[PDB]
């Protein structure tokens, strides 16, 4: 239970904009995310692709969160011991774009996503470090 309590953690920090708990066993839904961004949105369907046996087009492909486009720099989401996915949103010319990391937990998968000139390194450290946390609880 409590999930929001994830949420508040991973965003009492102010370097990260938004971040999401999702269940993906049999039917895929959002426990947990911050109103009004853009992984509150994110559907069954595209859920169905992260945790997706074909895992090809990502490199040259990339995939989509709540309607938002995203690129793969890594995706280790299933590889044991990792369980995590580095991603960048994309951008217009000149936008800027966002670090975004996702991991899997037993039940779920954590979303974060980090503020513009915030490392990546540390997106996926803190979303890593509450997957972690979520696996203790048996979740």
């Amino acid at each position: 239970a409590g999930w929001n309590a994830y949420i508040d953690n991973l965003m009492a920090d102010g370097t990260c904009q938004d971040a999401a708990i999702v269940g993906y066993k049999d039917s895929p839904s959002v426990w947990a995310a911050v109103p009004g961004k853009t992984f509150v949105n994110i559907t069954p369907a595209e859920v169905g692709v992260l945790v997706g046996k074909d895992r090809s087009s990502f490199y040259v492909n990339g995939l989509t969160l709540g309607g938002q486009k995203c690129s793969v720099i890594r995706d280790s989401l299933l590889q044991d011991g990792e369980f995590s996915m580095d991603l960048r949103t994309k951008s217009t010319g000149g936008a800027p774009t966002f670090n975004v990391t996702v991991t899997k937990t037993d039940k779920t998968l954590v979303l974060l996503m980090g503020k513009e000139g915030v490392h990546g390194g540390l997106i996926n450290k803190k979303c890593y470090e509450m997957a972690s946390h979520l696996r203790r609880s048996q979740y």
